[PDB]
């Protein structure tokens, strides 16, 4: 379970790890 390259987050409460680094509205 983690977001892939390019899903929103850093953005409002939103817990969801992404494989990636959380960025700009970005899972990257």
């Amino acid at each position: 379970r983690c977001l892939h390259a390019g899903a929103a987050c850093s953005g409002p409460i939103q817990k969801i790890p992404c494989c990636g680094t959380c960025s700009r509205r970005k899972c990257t």
